[PDB]
């Protein structure tokens, strides 16, 4: 856990990832000089000290699955405003763009993902809701479960997704599926 100093690109708001003992979190995503990292806050204390823009040091994390995971136990400090870090403005773009649906459900590995998806059909099953998104590149599915089911998201509207879990198919069929950490901001269109 080699500290890092990063400055804050975006977070998400503090939510409940875990209904029954009400566990929450916040997404972050943060970059160095060189390179972005994606961050789960499990203190939501420190949501000031996530503020975009802000120049903080983080230490003392765990690295779990791609993510910084910041514990109470983790350091997170103002780093002083005699920083001044230099952000290449193409780092921070590297760090909005959405992956191409095509290469999605085409991956043969696991990984975690977050992107904007428009909403082409959605059909809800049971305890499981899914949402057929289509880019230029193609279409997939995204499944969603729990908590999520509840997010009022219709044909045409957009899906902001984060940490949502890649599961390789078969056919090139492989899905987004929803995790304990998922998060989803509608934008309705």
């Amino acid at each position: 856990s080699d500290l890092k100093e990063v400055m804050v690109l975006n977070a998400t708001e503090s939510f409940v990832y875990e209904p029954k003992e009400q566990k929450k979190m916040f997404h972050a995503t943060v970059a160095t000089e060189n390179e972005v990292f994606r961050v789960k806050v499990f203190n939501i204390d420190l949501k000031e000290k996530f503020t975009p823009k802000k120049i903080i040091a983080i230490a003392n994390y765990v690295c779990r699955n791609g993510f910084l995971e910041v514990y109470p136990f983790t350091l997170v400090a103002d780093v002083n405003a005699d920083r001044n870090m230099e952000i290449p403005a193409g780092l921070i773009a590297s760090a909005s763009v959405t992956p191409k649906i095509n290469q999605l459900c085409s991956q043969t590995k696991g990984s975690f993902v977050n992107g904007v998806f428009e909403v082409h059909k959605k059909n809800v099953r049971g305890e499981f809701t899914y949402y057929e998104i289509q880019d230029a590149t193609g279409k997939m599915e995204v499944v969603v479960h729990g908590r999520l089911t509840t997010i009022n998201c219709e044909e045409g509207d957009k899906l902001k997704l984060t940490c949502f879990e890649l599961a390789p198919k078969s056919g090139n069929t492989g899905e987004l599926r929803s995790v304990i950490h998922s998060h989803i901001k509608v934008i309705k269109t």
